[PDB]
DNA sequence: CATTAGA
DNA sequence: TCTAATG
C-alpha cells in the first residue's frame, strides 16, 4: 500500500506507456500483472531478484526494478516522459471522444497541440469537436452546491413529462460527495422491463424535455437506452454563466433498477464488499440481478426486487445509506 | 463489459 | 462489418 509504492508507480508509468504510444498489449498487461502482485506483497522489495521471486515479474521488469531501487529513476522512464510524441499523445487523449488511436493518428499527421486541434476542427468528428469545444469545462470538477441544482431540474422534467418515470442521480453525488465528475441519471419507467420489448420513446422523450427547456445543449450520443450528452444551468441573471457539463442518461427495465442503481452508486469497494457477502450468503450479485446459488456449482433464477431494501434483505445484511457506502 | 458511432 | 471511445 506504499511499502511498495514506488515500484508499483513507476510500472504503471510503464505500462501506461506500452498501452498508449505504442500498442504493446501485452508489454503493456505485462506492467499491470507486476504492478497486482508486488502491491500485494506485504513486505519492502530490496532487489529485483527478491521481486522475481514474484509470479509476473520476470527477468524483464526484475531489471527494471534494480535501476530504480538502487538510482532514485529509471532511465526508460526518464527518456519516455521526455519525448515528446508520447507526451503528445497524453495530451490530445483528454480530449472527450480522442482516444489512444486518434492520439497517435493526429500526432503522426501533427496535430499535437490543442490548436492544432482547432486548426483541423475538420479532421475531428462530432464528439470530438464538442470535447475540443468543452475542453476546459470539461476538466472541472461539480460543485456539489450545483449538482444539486441540476439535480433539481432533471427530476422536476422528467416528473411533468410522465409522472410514471422513475429517476436517480447515481454516482459519488448520491454517496454525498463534495463533488462530482459528471451527472449519471439511472432511469426507468413501469411500462418497461426485462421482457417488455422496449418503448425507445421512454427515453426520447425526456432528452426531448431536458433540451426544449435548455438544459441540455448538445448531444453526444443517443440510442435507444442511452444517451451521452452536455447540459448547462442558466446562466442567471449575468455576470456569471455556468460551465458546460457532461451528462449520461440511462433507461431501465423497472425489474432491475434498482441492482443497477445500487450498483452504480458504488464505491466500487462498497460493490465488491457487497458483492463478496452475497457469495457466503448464498448469491449472485451483478449490474441487473441478484440470484440464488445452487451447490452444483452455479445456478440461477432472478430475485424479485423492489428496492435497495430487497437487495440487503436477501443477502441479510444492515442498509447502508448510501452516505455510508464508501466500502 | 456494453452501447453507440463510423466509415 | 470492425474498430474506436466512454462509460
Ligand atoms: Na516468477
Ligand atoms: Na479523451
Ligand atoms: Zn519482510
Ligand atoms: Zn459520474
Ligand atoms: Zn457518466
Amino acid at each position: 500500500e506504499t511499502l511498495n509504492g514506488g515500484i508499483t508507480d513507476m510500472l504503471t508509468e510503464l505500462a501506461n506507456f506500452e498501452k498508449n504510444v505504442s500498442q504493446a498489449i501485452h508489454k503493456y498487461n505485462a506492467y499491470r500483472k507486476a504492478a497486482s502482485v508486488i502491491a500485494k506483497y506485504p513486505h519492502k522489495i530490496k532487489s529485483g531478484a527478491e521481486a522475481k521471486k514474484l509470479p509476473g515479474v520476470g527477468t524483464k521488469i526484475a531489471e527494471k526494478i534494480d535501476e530504480f531501487l538502487a538510482t532514485g529513476k529509471l532511465r526508460k522512464l526518464e527518456k519516455i516522459r521526455q519525448d515528446d510524441t508520447s507526451s503528445s499523445i497524453n495530451f490530445l487523449t483528454r480530449v472527450s471522444g480522442i482516444g489512444p488511436s486518434a492520439a497517435r493518428k493526429f500526432v503522426d499527421e501533427g496535430i499535437k497541440t490543442l490548436e492544432d486541434l482547432r486548426k483541423n476542427e475538420d479532421k475531428l468528428n462530432h464528439h470530438q469537436r464538442i470535447g475540443l469545444k468543452y475542453f476546459g469545462d470539461f476538466e472541472k470538477r461539480i460543485p456539489r452546491e450545483e449538482m444539486l441544482q441540476m439535480q433539481d431540474i432533471v427530476l422536476n422534467e422528467v416528473k411533468k413529462v410522465d409522472s410514471e418515470y422513475i429517476a436517480t442521480v447515481c454516482g459519488s453525488f448520491r454517496r454525498g460527495a463534495e463533488s462530482s465528475g459528471d451527472m449519471d441519471v439511472l432511469l426507468t419507467h413501469p411500462s418497461f422491463t426485462s421482457e417488455s420489448t422496449k418503448q425507445p420513446k421512454l427515453l426520447h422523450q425526456v432528452v426531448e424535455q431536458l433540451q426544449k427547456v435548455h438544459f441540455i445543449t448538445d448531444t453526444l450520443s443517443k440510442g435507444e437506452t442511452k444517451f451521452m450528452g452536455v447540459c448547462q444551468l442558466p446562466s442567471k441573471n449575468d455576470e456569471k454563466e455556468y460551465p458546460h457539463r457532461r451528462i449520461d442518461i440511462r433507461l431501465i427495465p423497472k425489474d432491475q433498477y434498482y441492482c443497477g442503481v445500487l450498483y452504480f452508486t458504488g464505491s466500487d469497494i462498497f460493490n465488491k464488499n457487497m458483492r463478496a457477502h452475497a457469495l457466503e450468503k448464498g448469491f449472485t450479485i451483478n449490474e441487473y440481478t441478484i440470484r440464488p446459488l445452487g451447490v452444483t456449482g452455479v445456478a440461477g433464477e432472478p430475485l424479485p426486487v423492489d428496492s435497495e431494501k430487497d437487495i440487503f434483505d436477501y443477502i441479510q445484511w444492515k442498509y447502508r445509506e448510501p452516505k455510508d457506502r464508501s466500502e
